[PDB]
This record gives structure tokens, C-alpha cells and sequence, in this order.
């Protein structure tokens, strides 16, 4: 029942190996080979050893000769085997693109068989293994994402020099007796009342010995004993189906905030002759999911009978697929700190632990295949990936089986996208549906993330109409343009493009002169944006920032304006979709922000950056997604309350006030006694009238207080008397140009205010520190302290990351106080005492001890 991952390898180019058979012979010399940990691409392995500078900085990645990655590389290891009484297997996936496998001088599998990143291989190497020092070697072939059913980077970033060739998951060494236990899973079915489930346990047993056997498969499912005995001819595999097991009052798995995240255990041993032969432990969640088309044709998800608006971002791993379990948990925890409920994985489907963590945290996941490369090559015409040939078909089907087998018992998984872009043709789709059936993968299948239908499954109920680059806030509120990206249907991949990270991140990824060019000439190409010509520069963003904000006087000016613009836009993108969710006609049913994060240090399509720092786009998404929320509609000036939580709320007061930039209140409305339903329902407080005498740029302060008088949401907008308007006729696929621009340049002259800071920290016994900061607007006039950003820093003024704040980027009127809370690992302080750096738009910068 042993399954031990290979901890590491030594790697080298096949340019250095003239005899393949030699590598896997015990004693083969490996002087000058590179030691690498498990889950390394070739280039990630070279970085581990020195060998090139940090690709996260400037154009370092360009200085890597890529030619060396157009030939195979070897991954080699020794294995000590004390006792050959047990059978021996190599069980693995994640080979990019394909490999020959060698044990002790014998080629056990070729690249024609071991082919495709997602395919699983269970290689019986019993005949090759001997007592003592054994050796195993993979000759990994070059990866081309357009030719191979693998992973590529579309236009998200820049191309890794090795194109991710390597082994990016574990290779397991399995030991067992005559009988191998495989593919153990639990089919679970809950009644609609959610108080009774039925469990069908299924498990494969394979007799790899020379003789016929009886095997008993026995153990526990959800704490209940189970046992079946079957016969197996030599070399026979069987699927064992256990009689149905009833489960009363199951601990139902819920998305975060809707209840708990319990997973049950399955524990099984296959015995032969009254002796354990193999063993497997796994988990499953008791949870119903559905994804159906509503009367408007939009894809509508529900979990456990509760419909949900999907509010998420597109998730990506590291550009060089460097794996770290804590980092993965840190990234999914940020999902919840944002108030989001879902992540989409367009290809790049992460190792199991990622899904264990999403399960444990209650983050929903939307895995599927990616566009714009080999996956869609047979259906995507003149776009990138190659037409399919006969050998492609069984690789794609085996990839689907293997992913379906991996993914089926994770309750976070809410669907599989079998297409992205183009939906599969009938033959490809049929192979996917067959693979999923064979794996008992029973979750919703979505044909595409675009509007494109598949022949069998049908309409997607989703859209990808853009945009991916600058559009003003009001754009998201559009319902009139059926070929655009307004708040209706399921928005599976959309953003307003550029997302300048914090100054602290900027200074780590770009040179002074690259940064100088970024503010002075946004039209210039930026390596840390995209390899795509369409998204190669920041021109649309820079032009709108100038038009709407005012010209940038320096780098600092440009960055600070970038943050307001990103906060404003991302906030509107999300708020519009929350509002329109309960529309009678063409409701919004989903929004996946493009993207949650970036594969590397970037200037676009991120909420949190590669270092886990949090900028305007982050805080804006967090503001929009708070559980009891007040917001202002850019289209019609309606003030709207959203309740994200699982219970209806009552006796809410919504208070809306307009101020000129000199602090003069120009409008007040107090709406008491509001009720709002659960799980995304809304209430309208008031429609703000056109008010006379407003400054060109003015402020709207929205405050929601519960029946106890507690302030539960504060939302401040910087607004203009001059409207953003669209030139809909100038629209391209990725954006819509503006015919006129809001004037928010009044912010440039907003008078100075003051804060107002005290902080203290508590090192907990769970290895985390909580820093509490109390901020007060301490000025003696009428001016608000506007957009005040607090950052946990060490003694050198460097941000402590990752971090989670309850609230941030706050605005306080004179006399007003707010208390803020930041949590992080004590160890990420690295022995420094904590301080807090506090910067406001109109309050300057100070740091206080904590
Ligand atoms: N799935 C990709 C998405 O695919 C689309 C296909 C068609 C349209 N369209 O036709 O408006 C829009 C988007 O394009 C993004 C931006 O290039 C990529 O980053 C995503 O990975």
C-alpha cells in the first residue's frame, strides 16, 4: 500500500547523452547535472541552481537561450529497493510534452504512450526492479503548446524559454502484492431536503500476478464498514461496486459563508490470502451542484439547491509552474479576503492539493481546457493550435478521463469546461462525454466560455464579448449592446485591462528607465504586459488616465491615479453584475474577472500581484464583494443594497451624502427600514437626483448601518458632472472607445487633510499575528481624509506579505475613527518588529510602530 513521491531528480540536456540506455543504469555518472526538486520544469530547475537571473525582473527572461530547449532533457533518480517481494509501479502525470521511461537500462514506455500533460500512467516495473540501488530516468521531449495537448500561456504573459517542458506533478513509487487497488471513489447523491445521502463506493482491483486470486476490498466510507470479495484471473482488472450505503443527517459541504466545508473519508484495503495487498485513502464531499440555462439563456449555477451569482477571477499558476503548497493556500485565502466565491482555471489544471485547499476553504472551482492552442486546434480555424490527427484523439480522451478521475470527489468543483473559445466538434465532444461517464464524473459540462454551442451538450449560456482593455465604469452597466460585455448573461472572462501594481512591486519587476517610460509614454511596449501585439502596451489605459484624471506630473502621480482608476473600474465591474443578478430579464449569472492573479510580475489582468501585494484593483474588488454592501449605480444614480450572506436582513439604514471637494455637503438622504433577501438579493434605497452646484469632480459617501446602528458598509465614489460616454460603433472585440470622458481631475487639487494613527500587534499561538490600526481624521476643517492605504511593513519599510485586512483604502470625514485589522504569519516578519505605513491621497505618508 506504499505510494512515495520521488523527492527530486538530477537533470541535463540530451545533447550530453549519446546512449539513452546508459542513463538509467545504476552507477551512471551525472557530474554537472542539475539537482531539482519534484514538480520542476527544466527552466524552473535551472533557476533553482543559479543558472539565469530572476525572470520576474526587467527583460531577464529574454537573455535565456531557448534553443537548448528544442531537444529532450533527462530527469534521473536512484531508488533504493530493500525487498522485491512487493510489485513496483510508477504512477504519474504532468509530463510536458511526452517522455520515454527507462528503468535499469530497459525502456519501459515510449513518448508515443507517455504523451500529454494530463494523462496518467501506471507502469508496472516489477520485471526491471532488483534489490538495492535502482535507477529511473525520463527523457522528456520539448513542449510546443500549439502541437501538444499540454499547457501554453495564450496572451497572459511572455513565453517561458523552455515552454514548461518537464514533470510538473509527482511521480509516485507504488508497492503492492498481487493485487493493485486503483481509482477508488464515492458516488454521492443527496435528497433535496439535504438531510439524507446515498453513497455508492466503487473501486478497481487489478491482478498483476501470474495466478488467479480472490481479493477482498474492505474498509470504511464516512465511518461505515464495507467489504466485497471478488475473483480475478491473472492480469484481470475489475470495477468493484459496493452495495448502497445510506447516510443520515450528512455533514453537507457548503461554499464559504453558507455553512461548513466537511469532507468525509474513504479508506480501503485490497487483501489477498488474508494479507493486505494494496491500500488507498481519499476524501469526498456531500454536495449537490447544478448549472442550467435560465429562460433568458444564461448559465445559472446552484449549490445544494441555492442559486448563486458566480463572482470570481481567472486563476493561473506560476509561469514556470513552480509548485508550493503554502503559496496555493495563500492564493485561495486571498479569494475569500476579496469576498469572491469562485476561481476559473482556463487549462493549467493544478495538482490535487490545490483542490484539497479549495475544498477546505469553500472556494468553488471552474476547471476546463484552454483556448488558442492544440486543445481547440481541430475547431478554431486560423487561430494558433494545429489540426488534429488520429493519434491526438485517444490522448485528449485519456486526458479527460484522467482529469475526471482526479476531480470527481472534490466538492469545490462545480463544472468542467470542455471548450473555451470554440466548443468541441461532435467527435471530440463525444470522447469527452464518454471519458467523463467512465470516470463517474457527474458535474455540469459547459461546452464553451464563449456563446458558442457544441453539437451534443448545446448552448453554453456564457459569453466572451470582451472587453480586455480600458472601458469607463458605466460600460459595465450596459444591457443594450448584445455583442458587448455588460452585466447580463455569464461573463466568463472580462476586465478593463491594465492593473499597475503597487510601487513596492513595480520597483522589484522593472528598472528605473522602464518605469520612466511607463508614465511618460504609455504607448511604448512593456515586456511585463503581454507577448500579444494587441496587449503589448498601455496606450488605451494611459490615454484614459490622462483624459479622466489629468496628465501625470511624474511616476508617483501616474501610479496613484492608476490605483484610483483600477479601484473605480473593478468596483463598478463587480457591482453592476451583483445588481443585475436579480433582473427579471437577461440577469447577470456570473462574472469571472480577467484575471485573479498573474503567472508572473505583470502590468495587467490581476487583482493581487506575483508577490501577493494588494493595490487599487484588489481593494476595489474587495469593496464590491463585501457581504452586506452599499453601492452607487453609474448608469442611473440608484443607491443599491446587496446582501451576499445566507440570511435575509432587516431594519437596515442606507445613508447617501454628496460633497463638493471643498467639503460642502450638497445632498443628504436617509432611508431607514430596508429589508434584503439572502444570497445576492438587492434593495433600492434611493435614486440620487441631479443636484445643482456640485464641483466638476465631487464625492458620494454611501453608508449602510444595521438595526443595532453598527456601520456595516461604507462606499465612497469620486464622481464627475461630466459623463463618460461610449462610441459603441468604434467597438472592437477587446474594448469600446469613448466618445467623451468624465472629468475627475478635480482630485488633483483636493486640499490636504490629516490622520490620525495608532497600531498594536498580538502574536497568536496559531503562528499568526494580528495588527490592529486605529485611524482618525484629525484635521480641523471640512475635508475628508480620502483613500487612506495602510500596509504592514517591517523595520526597513518593506511590505509583509501575504496579508489579510478586514478593510482598507478607507475614507474618513473629520472626527471619524476606524479600527482596522491585518492578519499574517509571524514568521513572514522575519524577526522584525511590525510597523504600519499609512498613505492617503490627500494625507501624505507616515509610518507608526505596531
Ligand atoms: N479565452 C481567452 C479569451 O478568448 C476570447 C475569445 C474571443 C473573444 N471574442 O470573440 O470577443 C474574446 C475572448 O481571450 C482573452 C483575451 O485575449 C484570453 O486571455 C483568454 O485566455
Amino acid at each position: 500500500g506504499n505510494a512515495t513521491p520521488i523527492p527530486g531528480y538530477v537533470i541535463q540536456s540530451s545533447a550530453q547523452v549519446s546512449d539513452d540506455s546508459a542513463v538509467s543504469k545504476p552507477g551512471f555518472p551525472t557530474s554537472g547535472w542539475y539537482p531539482v526538486s519534484s514538480r520542476s520544469t527544466v527552466y524552473a530547475g535551472l533557476l533553482q541552481n543559479g543558472k539565469y537571473a530572476d525572470p520576474f525582473y526587467s527583460t531577464n527572461m529574454q537573455n535565456v537561450p531557448a534553443a537548448q530547449f528544442s531537444v529532450p532533457w533527462w530527469y534521473r533518480t536512484d531508488l533504493n529497493v530493500d525487498d522485491t517481494s512487493s510489485r513496483t509501479y510508477l504512477d504519474f502525470s504532468g509530463v510536458l510534452s511526452k517522455a520515454d521511461v527507462w528503468v535499469n537500462g530497459t525502456k519501459v514506455a515510449t513518448k508515443d504512450q507517455v504523451n500529454g500533460a494530463y494523462t496518467r500512467h501506471d507502469l508496472d516495473i516489477t520485471a526491471q526492479v532488483h534489490t538495492g540501488v535502482n535507477s529511473v530516468a525520463f527523457k522528456v521531449y520539448p513542449n510546443d503548446p500549439n502541437r501538444d495537448l499540454s499547457m501554453g500561456w495564450i496572451d497572459w504573459a511572455q513565453t517561458p524559454p523552455d515552454q514548461n517542458m518537464g514533470i510538473v506533478r509527482d511521480v509516485l513509487v507504488r508497492r503492492s502484492g498481487a493485487v493493485a487497488l486503483r481509482s477508488a471513489h464515492v458516488i454521492q447523491k443527496l435528497n433535496s431536503a439535504l438531510d439524507h445521502a446515498d453513497l455508492t463506493v466503487k473501486a478497481d482491483v487489478r491482478n498483476d500476478s501470474a495466478n488467479a486470486v480472490q481479493t477482498t476490498v474492505a474498509g470504511t466510507v464516512a465511518g461505515k464498514p464495507i467489504s466485497q470479495t471478488v475473483s480475478l484471473a491473472a492480469k484481470e482488472r475489475k470495477t468493484v461496486t459496493f452495495p448502497l450505503v445510506g447516510l443520515d443527517r450528512p455533514n453537507v459541504w457548503w461554499p464559504a459563508g453558507m455553512g461548513g466545508q466537511h469532507r468525509y473519508d474513504l479508506d480501503l484495503t485490497a487483501s489477498v490470502g488474508g494479507t493486505p495487498s494494496d491500500a488507498a485513502k481519499s476524501k469526498f464531499g456531500v454536495r449537490d451542484v447544478k448549472a442550467t440555462l435560465n429562460s433568458s439563456g444564461g448559465r445559472q449555477y446552484s449549490v445544494n439547491g441555492k442559486p448563486l451569482l458566480i463572482r470570481g477571477g481567472g486563476y493561473t499558476p506560476d509561469l514556470f509552474l513552480r509548485w508550493n503548497e503554502t503559496a496555493a493556500a495563500d492564493k485561495l485565502k486571498y479569494v475569500l479576503n476579496l469576498g469572491l466565491n469562485t476561481v476559473r482555471l482556463e487549462g493549467h489544471i493544478e495538482p490535487d492539493e490545490f483542490f484539497d485547499i479549495a475544498d477546505d476553504l469553500g472556494v468553488l472551482t471552474m476547471p476546463g481546457w484552454e483556448c488558442c492552442d492544440k486543445w481547440e486546434g481541430q475547431v478554431n480555424g486560423e487561430e494558433k493550435g494545429e489540426p488534429w490527427v488520429e493519434s491526438d484523439y485517444p490522448i485528449a480522451k485519456a486526458s479527460m478521463f484522467s482529469e475526471a478521475e482526479r476531480l470527481r470527489d472534490h466538492p469545490s468543483v462545480i463544472s468542467f469546461h470542455i471548450g473555451s473559445d470554440f466548443a468541441p466538434d461532435r467527435r471530440i465532444e463525444q470522447g469527452y462525454l464518454d471519458a467523463m461517464k467512465a470516470a463517474d464524473f457527474l458535474l455540469p459540462v459547459i461546452p464553451a466560455a464563449s456563446a458558442r454551442p457544441s453539437p451534443i451538450t448545446g448552448a453554453s449560456g456564457m459569453k466572451m464579448n470582451g472587453p480586455y482593455d480600458y472601458v469607463p465604469p458605466v460600460y459595465w452597466y450596459d444591457k443594450s449592446q448584445k455583442d458587448r460585455g455588460g452585466a447580463w448573461s455569464f461573463n466568463s472572462a472580462t476586465s478593463a485591462g491594465v492593473d499597475i501594481p503597487t510601487m513596492d512591486t513595480l520597483k522589484r519587476m522593472m528598472s528605473a528607465s522602464e518605469l520612466d517610460t511607463m508614465w511618460k509614454n504609455p504607448s511604448a511596449k512593456q515586456y511585463h504586459r503581454s507577448s500579444s501585439d494587441t496587449f503589448g502596451n498601455l496606450k488605451l489605459f494611459g490615454d484614459a488616465l490622462t483624459k479622466r484624471y489629468g496628465a501625470s506630473a511624474n511616476l508617483n502621480d501616474f501610479v496613484r491615479k492608476a490605483q484610483l482608476s483600477q479601484y473605480e473600474n473593478v468596483r463598478a465591474e463587480f457591482e453592476s453584475h451583483s445588481r443585475n443578478y436579480t433582473d427579471s430579464t437577461n440577469p447577470s449569472t456570473g462574472l469571472i474577472y480577467w484575471m485573479l492573479n498573474s503567472p508572473w510580475t505583470s502590468l495587467h489582468w490581476q487583482l493581487f500581484d506575483a508577490y501577493m501585494d494588494q493595490n487599487g484593483a484588489y481593494y476595489g474588488a474587495k469593496k464590491a464583494n463585501e457581504p452586506l454592501h452599499i453601492q452607487y449605480s453609474h448608469d442611473n444614480r440608484s443607491v443599491v443594497v446587496i446582501n451576499q450572506t445566507s440570511n435575509a436582513v432587516s431594519g437596515l439604514t442606507a445613508t447617501t451624502k454628496l460633497y463638493n471637494l471643498d467639503g460642502t455637503e450638497k445632498y443628504s438622504n436617509t432611508k431607514t427600514g430596508l429589508s434584503v433577501g439572502a444570497l445576492g438579493a438587492k434593495a433600492t434605497a434611493v435614486t440620487v437626483p441631479a443636484v445643482s452646484g456640485l464641483s466638476t469632480t465631487y464625492l458620494a459617501k454611501n453608508v449602510l448601518t444595521d438595526s443595532s446602528g453598527k456601520e456595516v458598509s461604507r462606499n465612497v465614489y469620486w464622481l464627475s458632472t461630466k459623463a463618460d460616454t461610449l462610441n459603441w460603433g468604434g467597438s472592437d472585440w477587446y474594448y469600446t472607445p469613448q466618445s467623451a470622458f468624465a472629468d475627475l481631475s478635480g482630485l488633483n487639487n483636493l486640499g490636504q487633510s490629516a490622520v490620525g494613527a495608532t497600531a498594536n500587534s498580538v502574536a497568536g499561538a496559531d503562528g499568526t499575528t494580528t495588527t490592529t490600526v486605529t485611524l482618525k481624521n484629525t484635521s480641523g476643517g471640512r475635508l475628508p481624509a480620502f483613500y487612506v492605504d495602510s500596509k504592514v511593513v517591517d523595520s526597513a519599510g518593506k511590505p509583509v506579505l501575504p496579508v489579510e485586512w478586514n478593510d482598507n483604502a478607507v475614507s474618513l470625514w473629520p472626527g471619524e475613527t476606524t479600527t482596522l485589522t491585518a492578519k499574517y504569519r509571524t514568521a513572514d516578519l522575519k524577526g522584525s518588529k511590525p510597523s504600519v505605513r499609512i498613505s492617503g491621497w490627500n494625507t501624505g505618508t507616515q509610518t507608526v510602530p505596531a
